[PDB]
């Protein structure tokens, strides 16, 4: 099929219903400009330490690879994939391979950019957008049928915030020890690992604060030293519920080996009526350093 650049790649995926990692096969997300031999990721990955084509200096957006890890995909997941211009070449080819659970496709969309994306709550079917349950066709997009929450705060001592949209490799733990008091969000899992917040209403909010622990010197193989800068984290949020992710922060991978607190003032751009937030290390889990999270808290100030 022929592609142009703003185009939007959409799917749902489900392999095989399990919580439980395997690194025998995940399914990857490949394409094919010359139509059979080559094939190459939709997305390699935009990480902390890359500096190749389509992520250098400053015009970089920080991207996961379309690799899929099986038991990270424990329910059904919609992936939305803006296409770049460095692959809107010719007649594209897109292949999904596993290499063992068989995954479960569904609901294949290529389309023409959608008014704002349907705003990350529906189907880009053809050009126009197809509203998920709880949203309503709005100004060519799709709007929430009540408002969003607010603000938000988490200590990690039981049962999660149901402001959390995904956790993914990641539970509430003590894998790093202690940071600001009792239990964190610990992230020890082997595929992608990732806190990301439903949208959130933050025209009136200010801050993002929250405790972090990137590895330890001391605390053992549950916590182990970092050693890659793609082991750091970035912090992100998006407008349009995940499709594009903006940077709030990247912390670096040697400096936080014990506890510490981050404030952020949010900039104008991020205070709409839907922002989510999300916080991700670059690197696959297997040969990352295991981190922690203390006190979410978003908040008017
Ligand atoms: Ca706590
Ligand atoms: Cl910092
Ligand atoms: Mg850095």
């Amino acid at each position: 099929l022929t592609l142009k650049p703003g185009y939007v790649l959409q799917f749902k995926l489900n392999i095989g219903c399990t919580s439980q990692f395997s690194s025998t096969a995940p399914v990857l997300l490949q394409y094919s400009h010359d139509a059979g031999m080559s094939w190459f990721l939709v997305k390699e990955g935009c990480f902390p330490a890359s500096a190749g084509k389509g992520c250098e200096g400053n015009s970089r957006e920080l991207s996961e690879p379309t690799v899929y890890y099986t038991g990270d995909f424990e329910e059904w997941t919609r992936i939305t994939i803006a296409i770049p211009r460095s692959l809107a070449s010719s007649k594209t080819r897109f292949r999904w391979i596993q290499e063992v659970p068989p995954f479960g496709l569904d609901g294949v969309y290529i389309s023409e950019p959608c008014p704002s994306y349907c705003s990350g709550h529906g189907d880009c079917i053809s050009g126009v957008c197809f509203c998920d349950l709880g949203y309503t066709a709005a100004q060519g997009t799709c709007v929430s049928n009540t408002p969003n929450h607010s603000e938000m705060f988490d200590r990690f001592e039981g049962k999660l915030s149901p402001l959390w949209y995904k956790i993914t490799g990641g539970q509430v733990g003590t894998g790093c020890g202690t940071l600001n008091d009792g239990r964190s969000l610990y992230f020890n899992g082997l595929g992608k690992r990732e806190a990301r917040t439903v949208p959130l209403d933050t025209r009136n909010i200010r801050l993002v604060q929250f405790y972090i622990q990137i590895g330890s010197k001391t605390s053992g193989i549950t916590c182990i030293k970092p050693r890659a800068r793609n082991e750091g984290l970035v912090v992100q949020y998006s407008n349009d519920n995940g499709i594009l992710w903006h940077l709030l922060r990247e912390l670096d991978f040697m400096s936080f080996l014990e506890p510490q607190i981050i404030s952020i003032d949010l900039p104008r751009e991020a205070k709409t009526p839907a922002t989510a937030f999300r916080w991700w290390q670059p690197q696959h889990g297997k040969h990352s350093a295991q981190w922690a999270l203390d006190d979410v808290l978003i908040s008017r100030l």
